[PDB]
């Protein structure tokens, strides 16, 4: 076990070996060696299972990582409308700014998120 292929899991929709780690210990608010939490990792790669049980374990869905950066900002800049949907629905700060310094809204062009902002 180790972070490198953690990070895989949850970039790659993995979800029982998610599921494997959090079982043997791991904690999913911990900002990992690549510098994400996995929250981070779920939502740019636009795992909507994974986010869903990452939440349901407790994880915080405003905590920024390494580069000032929220679950709900990754899964914007990749165009991931479902993970936008599921992430809004669930309370996530629509207000915080990028490491650019524009929020959701303003970091966007898909109009389709735009519009659940």
């Amino acid at each position: 076990m180790c972070d490198k292929e953690f990070m895989w899991a949850l970039k790659n929709g993995d979800l029982d070996e998610v599921k494997d780690y959090v079982a043997k210990g791991e904690d999913v608010n911990r900002t990992l060696e690549g510098g994400r939490k996995p929250l981070h990792y779920a939502a740019d790669c636009g795992q909507l299972e994974i986010l869903e049980f990452l939440l349901l374990k407790g994880a915080d869905i405003n905590a920024p990582d390494k580069h000032h950066i929220t679950p709900l900002l990754s899964a914007v800049y990749e165009g991931h409308v479902s993970c936008v949907k599921l992430l809004l629905s669930k309370g996530a700060d629509k207000t915080v700014k990028g490491p650019d310094g524009l929020t959701a809204f303003e970091a966007t062009d898909n109009q389709a998120i735009k519009a659940l902002l």
